[PDB]
């Protein structure tokens, strides 16, 4: 038999064979094979892993060893000589709002999570790594090259730890090391509810039987909900500001707090759960807290799927969408809904769409006062700005009137993320997401760029001349070549994002294929897909295709003018209409009588 083996990080409890709801861990979605899709299982491999020693070591761990005859360049150099750029002018997407970049972060979070390894608390393994930069075990440092400013100021390297893997978390030796996805593979709102039983419970307001999610006690937004604070101390949200001491938010996903905007979207989804939960009491008064919790939750899952598949993917896969995601013909038991290891790196394209600053706007959408615009890095793990500086209406207006950063070949990643990133584990805004990303592709044992080129049925460059034509850019290919000595060693992340963009989307051929495939799979393979004959009622369905993110805002904030098409660029006030004119969720085909 196949490696029908491992699974140790795995929880395990049972399946009700005809239940009308998703489990909290994704289990039992597939009847033949229960665990398919579930949290805490290895990420799927669409191709064999590629390691230095064959089973666990990454390329660029042993200095002597080469990859196809050449040394792999240090990550931070690829970052320095290619990704980075100085001039922020003319870098914004003329036809995408900031929201376009944010919604993506929400979905890449709903689908995947690889926790780093961590067995070294109260040991000097966190110090033997940050302070002394000595490789070993799960400490895989990002070493700085020569001619690097950070050298003169931060040390020899940036600490970095390898991602957790299945079976244990200690020394494993026989099949190749596979990394862990720690959230459910189906798009189901597990970022709002959590992917664990342990946790979905702590997020809920059980004390009361209305199916409410627990909200913040200490603070309220002009009389509105706030994700609840988190116990865990030292939470670094109070480190960026020791005077204010405002903890991070506790949510379905642990990353809710990296940045003030993602934290804002998490609050817009929480309120809406409660808004639906309490409206569902009004129409079906004999429904218990659990019943309310589920049908409410079950809906939000639909809101996310719809918007994702209706308003988000076609302006991304562009014209390529149809070549990958055929219309929906119904659940197919033979499809593997799992998230592949490569997709988790393919979705990081969203990193080139992050602008350099976040704006705050007043009611007539104007600069919210003196310091209304802040550079991005002052917002990593920043909760005090929301709590003590306006709430979210000013911020949410921002995501609409403002634009995303257009990914473009000469300016890729903003400096805010490439030079001034802040990590929870350490205490300096001084990391590089590009380098970190590039190392991560290696930690996970990812096959080179041309492998994937071949996998998707695309040509495969072997020469500068070949690379110039594919990338359609002479200088870019040249630098890629000077560093990788062969298109075959080019880390897929940099590989994928350097290809020009497909017509009407925001990503190239390769990446369109990888993403194109994954969402096709998580849709055809989701038994709880919302367009699935059975999940909701026929009337209930027509009710739902009437949703917009524009409506979501109106119901949960005090913004009165929003646009009809939140994702594409929209100016105020021409493209801004008042809430009263926006279609709404008719919760009646839900209204029960006789239950
Ligand atoms: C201001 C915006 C953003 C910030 C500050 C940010 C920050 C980060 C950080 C620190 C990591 C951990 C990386 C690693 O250790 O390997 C990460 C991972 C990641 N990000 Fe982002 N990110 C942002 C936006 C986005 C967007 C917009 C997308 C997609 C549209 C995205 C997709 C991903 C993916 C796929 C990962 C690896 C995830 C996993 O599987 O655990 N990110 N980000
Ligand atoms: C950490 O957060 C602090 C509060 O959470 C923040 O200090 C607060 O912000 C400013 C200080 O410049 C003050 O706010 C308003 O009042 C001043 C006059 O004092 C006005 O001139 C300003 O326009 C402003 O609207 C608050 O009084 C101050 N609060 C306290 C208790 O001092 C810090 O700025 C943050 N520090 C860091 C390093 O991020
Ligand atoms: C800014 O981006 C927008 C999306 O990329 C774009 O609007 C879209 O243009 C498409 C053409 O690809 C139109 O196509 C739709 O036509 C009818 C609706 O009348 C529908 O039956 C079809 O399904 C089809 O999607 C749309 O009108 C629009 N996109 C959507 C999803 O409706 C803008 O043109 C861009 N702005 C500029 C100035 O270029
Ligand atoms: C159900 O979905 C699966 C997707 O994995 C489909 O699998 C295809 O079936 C063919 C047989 O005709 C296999 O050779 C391939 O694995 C898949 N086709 C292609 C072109 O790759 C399956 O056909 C779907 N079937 C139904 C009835 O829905
Ligand atoms: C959710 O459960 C109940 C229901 O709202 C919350 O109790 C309310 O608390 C606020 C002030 O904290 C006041 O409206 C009343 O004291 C309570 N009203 C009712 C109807 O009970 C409780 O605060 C929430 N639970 C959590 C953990 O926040
Ligand atoms: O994975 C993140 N964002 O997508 C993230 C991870 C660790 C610390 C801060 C942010
Ligand atoms: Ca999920």
């Amino acid at each position: 038999s196949w490696e029908v083996g491992c699974g140790a990080p795995v929880p395990l409890v049972k399946c009700d064979e005809n239940s009308p709801y998703r489990t909290i861990t994704g289990d039992c979605n597939n009847r033949r094979s229960p665990a398919l899709g579930a949290a805490n299982r290895a990420l799927a491999r669409w191709l064999p892993a590629e390691y230095e020693d064959g089973l666990a070591l990454p390329f660029g761990w042993t200095q002597r060893k080469t990859r196809n005859g050449f040394r792999v360049p240090l990550a931070r150099e690829v970052s320095n000589k290619i990704v980075g750029y100085l001039d922020e002018e003319g870098v914004l997407d003329q036809n995408r709002s900031l929201l376009f970049m944010q919604w993506g972060q929400i979905v890449d979070h709903d689908l995947d999570f690889a926790p780093e390894t961590e067995l070294g608390s109260n040991e000097h393994s966190k110090t033997q790594c940050e302070e002394y930069c000595i490789q070993g075990d799960n400490c895989f440092p990002i070493m700085f090259p020569k001619n690097d400013p950070k050298l003169k100021t931060q040390g020899k390297c940036m600490p970095f730890f390898r991602a957790g893997f299945v079976c244990p978390t200690p020394p494993y030796q026989s099949l190749a090391r596979e990394q862990i996805n720690a959230v459910t593979s189906f798009l189901d709102a597990s970022l709002v509810y959590g992917s664990e039983p342990s946790l979905a419970s702590r997020l809920r307001n059980l004390s009361s039987p209305l199916g409410l999610m627990a909200v913040n006690q200490e603070a309220w937004d002009h009389g509105l909900a706030y994700l609840p604070f988190n116990n865990k101390k030292p939470s670094p949200c109070e480190f960026i500001n020791t005077t204010a001491r405002v903890p991070c938010f506790l949510a379905g996903d642990f990353r809710a707090s990296e940045q003030i905007l993602l934290a804002t979207a998490h609050t817009l989804l929480l309120r809406e759960h409660n808004r639906l939960a309490r409206e569902l009491k009004k129409l079906n008064p004999h429904w218990n807290g659990e019943k309310l919790y589920q049908e409410a939750r079950k809906i939000l899952g639909a809101f996310i799927q719809i918007i994702t598949f209706r308003d988000y993917l076609p302006i991304v896969l562009g014209s390529e969408m149809q070549k990958w995601i055929p219309p929906y013909q119904g659940y197919n038991n033979s499809v593997d809904p799992r998230i592949s290891n490569v997709f988790t790196f393919a979705f990081r394209f969203g990193h080139m769409e992050v602008p350099s600053t976040v704006s705050r706007l007043d009611e007539n959408y104007q600069p919210w006062g003196p310091e209304a615009e802040l550079p991005l890095h002052t917002l990593f793990f920043n909760t005090w700005r929301i709590i003590k500086d306006g709430g979210i209406d000013p911020l949410v207006r921002g995501l609409l009137a403002k634009k995303s950063k257009l990914m473009n070949q000469d300016k890729m990643v903003t400096s805010e993320l490439r030079n001034k990133l802040f990590q929870p584990t350490h205490k300096i805004h001084g990391f590089d997401l590009a380098a970190i990303n590039l190392q991560r592709c290696r930690d996970h044992g990812m096959p080179g760029y041309n492998s994937w080129r071949g996998f998707c049925g695309l040509s495969q460059p072997k020469t500068l001349k070949g690379l110039q034509t594919v990338l359609k850019n002479k200088i870019l290919a040249k630098k890629l070549m000077d560093l990788y000595k062969t298109p075959d060693n080019i880390d897929i992340w940099i590989g994928g994002n350097a290809e020009p963009m497909v017509e009407r989307g925001r990503v190239g051929p390769l990446l369109a294929c990888l993403l194109g495939r994954q969402f096709q799979q998580i849709r055809d393979g989701d038994r709880f897909w919302w367009e699935n004959p059975g999940v909701f009622t026929e009337k209930q369905r027509d009710s739902l295709q009437k949703v917009s993110f524009s409506r979501l805002i109106c119901d949960n904030t005090h913004i009165t003018k929003v646009p009809l098409h939140a994702f594409q660029a929209n100016n105020y006030p021409h493209d801004f209409v008042d809430c009263s004119t926006v279609d709404k969720l008719d919760l009646s085909p839900w209204a029960s009588r006789e239950n």
